[PDB]
């Protein structure tokens, strides 16, 4: 929609964007 926060890295990852 229009907040987005994406976080990943050497093994955690979940996307928050829409």
């Amino acid at each position: 929609r229009r907040i987005c926060r994406c976080i990943c890295g050497r093994g955690i990852c979940r996307c928050i964007c829409g």
